């Protein structure tokens, strides 16, 4: 396998973008993820005094079993391979190779029959998974969503006044300001960023089916209930009491949800700055001072990845929260491709990022716009009409408007003939489409 | 129209099941909800210090609009329906109904003008739906769901003890018990349902584009920002300080979501009792003392409803969230429909609660069962040999396991040539199927 | 149920759109449909010459069974919902009746233990949803379609010659014809509008589990399949030979599919209309004289309510294709929606034919744009110096129009720079992008 | 990259299972593919009289040619890449390559400024994932669902006379045959596999904007369109004469909806035969001679993986058939992950293929429960005495089997009270569960 070869853009056009999940989702990490489990789990039983036939771990031990998992490589994941040979479950493979691993300490050497006591393959997989998802947001896609988040404040924040025609229904309507619209992206990012940041990924241990059978069966003594949740909450995860075989995935369909709406604002946003790009209100950055056109291509490119990450999010969501009864296993393959969706949303916003450092305002594009649709004042005349009890105002401005192409002049001519404060006329002539924003700029500042 | 004749069964085949939405979601409602929401604005004016221009309401005047609201029915929504001959906007119509009661009123008669004052369309349509969302959620579906649940759990709770073989990919499995396989969907549903009670629903009320610019343009010196939030959190919704002419709708997707997630908990019930039902562990509860089955229609039918609710609930999710720059009207239709999402909804509920109704147990089926798979006590054996050091206990179980249709006898036989304490053999001896169900009945009885 | 108090808008808002569809989907058509099939089925008994237990119909019965169908009303609809009080299947109601009904003739009065015989509830249901499918396809769904592809082609046609600016991501790109850009989507739409017209749906008819069982214990010397085949063949249906006790609905989600194909193309159709007005390309056709901007509401409207039905037909074709062992029952409900998808599709299409006829083309607009953008010609100019072996063609034009804004004045100093013949020179000079549409008004002319 | 550290399972853990498909479906395949398109387009000048500025190709010419395609290796994509360095387009690479290729024949020397003659970018992307699309079907998707059928046939054919008791809503249900209910699946698959095999792969080539503007400037005395689609049909391509920019991509959609189509048959097969394994009605196939369970992992390995497939398939043909007016560029990126689409297909039925094989009948499971079922005689007891026209014979038969327990004792004794002919008595008193098959074995052999 090269990247010219691969059949998946992810690890190919695209293998560059997309390094960052690898250590979170791969069969590499899926490997890492399980001994790291299976090493914690038996540390939890060392330190367990109801469960005196696993000897508390002396400082040679502890650095052992530490090492195995800092030292954790290529060469080490071939080995686990290796075993996958003489088994039915993968996760078996890694239960082999720390049988050999603990031949290598005296103290280990003896208590090998206590690797994956009492555990049921699942056990092993869904903590893995869990920490995969936890440390893959926490480290990497929380992270690019915050970053992705400054950068659009960052435009917004710098084009706080430039004022702007908006469009509704595609058409001229009340002004805005180009950084006001930016920062309402960011405004709606805000509640589900925090929700990716905030949700602990849920986690089972218990067992064959969800009871603790078989740790009942030869200890019935042990708060297995107890020992088991402290186990899953130590490692920052949210523990599931009441579960089948598999943890139900309830968690990984809120997570996927998240991801959905972000996608979606961010596919809002793409397809927004693509018509600003079309009506000429952005410009290339970078004949060095000549203007040129910006290619939206980055916009595009995000366009199409958000959509394919949603496909695969909003699959997850409906797919992995059946199984028919105390579990089928179809949920196993599926959730091999959680790092496929989330790389489809890394990707796009990469995409994002390097199309926003591309954008230069340009303020006559604009200034045109707004010189040449000053309708946009008539309901300012109107509700300044209403504070003064003038009746039909909506009617009469309707009348106006349908009736002549609106400029300076005509509008003043209208003014004047109403019955309204002197002051409050003088105020309505001094009227500009530019200088109708509303709170725009005071929005943008405020905002944070 | 007759229910007869009705295209859709939401108002055909299952008018009676679905009537509890109509004050929420149906023509009738949304002119309702306009007009409360017209209503309350106007109101905010009057209450306003720093708006002189509408004087205070006396108990007269605000008797006469509080009559508006509790009276309103078919008769007045005709009447609004009247004005929509004369108005592009449907909201409009509502304002000429008012400007005509405002008549009858002395004080009313001349604050005409600042009825809908410095709104748009869409200020008014947002509330709107906002409120007929959180009431639908408050009034109809969040205390249906509590029902489900309930029922669920009574199923659970009286089945706890009730021994039961397990199925894993299909297949024979570590017991559990009928109580406690019913428990985990509650579990499952705690955490989306009070997510569904909690969200504030979102909503906007700041002119054409989102900042206040007839306000601004009329009363400069009034806080918009705050008389508008301050009336938008009033009425027991989410404020949104930054939108274009729309609220831009996450919200709506963030409860299609957690509607969603509900579904697909209840459609993985559905299919499982179905099993449950086919498989003979439950029969009809109601020749009258014979056993008969239990047809699983009502699940059946819950299955069909759930998804086609999920289907639109994802659309909802999906489209409403993007909307061209300061928006294209192509939502306005959408949203019409978000009553038949919760409809569908709604008949799976009543369908769930009905098939749930019809279950009794039948403890000779899950005792058959049980009693011919005693390889299921084959971990149990396993993990007491690693309690004390036995080396290869999984593959000498698999050994066994594969080579003879195991039961009493073998296991028996197999016991005694292990080398672990008398007093352990013994403990190994006394198990069965039915008493090899680990922490379920604790569980259950812990579980609320 | 008033349309006021419907919770859909099919039935409600949007009642009046929509009623062509009654007749073929809503409780009443599914009735009618049943009692039909039952009456076919009976009358193919009696046409077969190896069964002579029902005899040959004569004029008198033919005409009273006739009458049945074509005399069906709410009346009569009543009277069967009346026997669904004493049924656990709807359809047995429709035997009832039937049984009932034959007692006014004297012949018929004899026959009434072979209505319904041998079938199950399914081979009525089955055949009653395929006849409602083809002739709501055939009446309704495809006429409309084949009206929507002549109101686009028409407005191509009106416009073949009308030269524009193209824009690729956005940007001013080679020109084509506003006529030409119309034209590609109805040359879209023949495919999948031939596809609708030809499939034919498919029906079964084969007892309950698909095997005849029933038909051959008691008449194991007629040829069931062949009779089987003729009367479903003679309904104008696809037979299926093969299935369980469902049809297993491969041809709903065909039908499904095709309907999306169709209802994406109006998509893309709706938001380019839509991006046109925005660009006053189109204005409203029809102070009497000045020109008004066209209000793109018709377009907003069918773009949320294609949304919907590609929503629902999805659904449709993923979830019906799957049914457990020799089926599970929660197709039934599911079926009942059939219509709604239709409906809103209809709606759609109602709205785009409504929209279409408010556009009127507005030149200036057009050549405004086409004369701001001389750029476009560029890839002429690289094109002839290609036939010319003029070696880096591509490159020079991307210098030349990089480093200066391009009008006619700077093109004609280039061209004449270049080495080529006189004659090519001189056709270059002549070029103007509203002259450079190349086959586009040809292609609109050859379109059909 | 390796195996081991892919993100995609595609091309990591899958790695194996998918190379057939990256020949047409990575990087290179479409280096490769675009490559070819333009070699055969200049070509296809070089063949064109009326185009006499290129010059017949001479054998050493041609062979030249034909070896770039045939000799096309790591080495010359790389070679490709080195050129992406210098253009905005990556297909521009292709033709920067064959400039330089060409200078080493006498004859081709002279005619690069043909290479790419007229041609847009996408002219030779649509024709490359055009032939990508036609030949991964042709090659690989084809013949292996080809291969499915026939095991799924084979099975049906071997086991066309083991009676089975059916189930309908979960529960007994008159008989079939096992070999009846695997030809089903086959039967079903038929009309979509043939579809996929006829469905030609649109393409166009008309230049920037679909109008061949550049053609006509250069050779207005060439038919364009003639010479154009001559070159699309001679690669066994559909072609288009009316697109923008692109080619709509709604043949994609066609093909991504038949393959959905497909995958949900095969989803439906993969979820009855785990539950027929759960049923214990097939075993493994391979203590040699003891029966033993088949573990359905391969069929929840393909219905994991066929979802996941339909994910992507659904989203292609919803997005890829909108384009922004002449079109955006967002479904670049998406059509690199067509590949990806039917990655999951072919593993998926790889999956169902290896699971088949292991599967061997349990007669005496089937046995068991037809056995225990009798009441599924009482169709044929009803249907009889329909024959000779007994009036009540449903509610007598429901009557019957609510009330008591039924086996061949109380059936007899109910035949005998019954008013029928003797003949007939005697021939439903022979009737079994295991008898009452209907035409299922006689189907089975009359299925191809």
């Amino acid at each position: 396998l090269t990247a010219l070869n691969a059949i998946s853009p992810i690890d190919g056009r695209y293998v560059n973008k997309t390094r960052a999940l690898s250590p979170y989702f791969s069969e590499f990490a899926l490997t890492y993820y399980r001994l790291m489990v299976e090493i914690k789990w038996f540390e939890s039983l060392a330190a367990n005094d109801t469960i005196p036939e696993v000897p508390a771990l002396d400082n040679k031990a502890r650095k052992f079993l530490s090492d195995l998992i800092s030292n954790f490589n290529e060469s080490e994941a071939e080995k686990i391979k290796e075993f996958e040979k003489q088994t039915n479950h993968d996760v078996k493979a890694v239960e082999y190779y720390l049988q050999d691993k603990f031949q290598e300490n005296e103290q280990l050497k003896s208590c090998v029959a206590f690797i994956h006591f009492a555990c049921t393959s699942e056990d092993i997989n869904n903590l893995a998974y869990a920490l995969m998802i936890k440390q893959a947001i926490a480290q990497v896609i929380q992270p690019t969503i915050a970053e992705i988040m400054g950068s659009i404040t960052l435009l917004g924040k710098q084009h706080a006044d430039v004022a702007m025609l908006s469009r509704t229904h595609g058409q001229p309507a009340t002004p805005t300001t180009m950084g006001k619209e930016l920062v309402n992206f960011v405004a709606r990012l805000k509640r589900p960023q925090q929700q990716l940041a905030e949700v602990l990924i849920p986690a089972k241990f218990n067992g064959a089916v969800g009871n603790y059978n078989a740790h009942v069966a030869a200890y019935p003594e042990v708060d297995w209930r107890k020992h088991c949740a402290n186990f899953v909450t130590s490692l920052g995860l949210s523990f599931n009491a009441y579960t089948t075989q598999i943890e139900p995935h309830d968690g990984i369909a809120e997570v996927s949800q998240i991801m959905v709406r972000i996608n979606n604002i961010l596919l809002d946003y793409t397809q927004d700055i693509w018509s600003y790009i079309s009506l000429g209100y952005f410009k290339q950055k970078t004949s060095s001072t000549m203007p040129h056109k910006v290619n939206p291509i980055d916009f595009e490119n995000a366009e199409g990845n958000l959509g394919l990450s949603n496909a695969l999010f909003i699959h997850f969501a409906n797919k992995l929260t059946q199984s028919r009864m105390q579990r089928d296993l179809s949920d196993s393959t599926v959730l091999r491709n959680l790092g496929v969706a989330f790389s489809y949303s890394l990707i796009a916003y990469h995409s994002v990022a390097k199309g926003n450092d591309k954008l230069q305002i340009n303020k006559s594009a604009l200034q045109k716009d707004l010189s040449e649709n000053w309708e946009v004042l008539a309901e300012a005349i109107q509700t300044v009409m209403r504070r003064y009890n003038e009746p039909n105002a909506y009617e009469q401005l309707k009348e106006l408007t349908r009736g002549q192409m609106i400029d300076a002049e005509n509008l003043k001519k209208f003014i004047k003939t109403l019955s309204i404060p002197e002051e409050a006329k003088a105020e309505l002539m001094k009227l500009t489409p530019e200088t109708y924003t509303g709170l725009a700029t005071q929005l943008v500042k405020a905002f944070s």
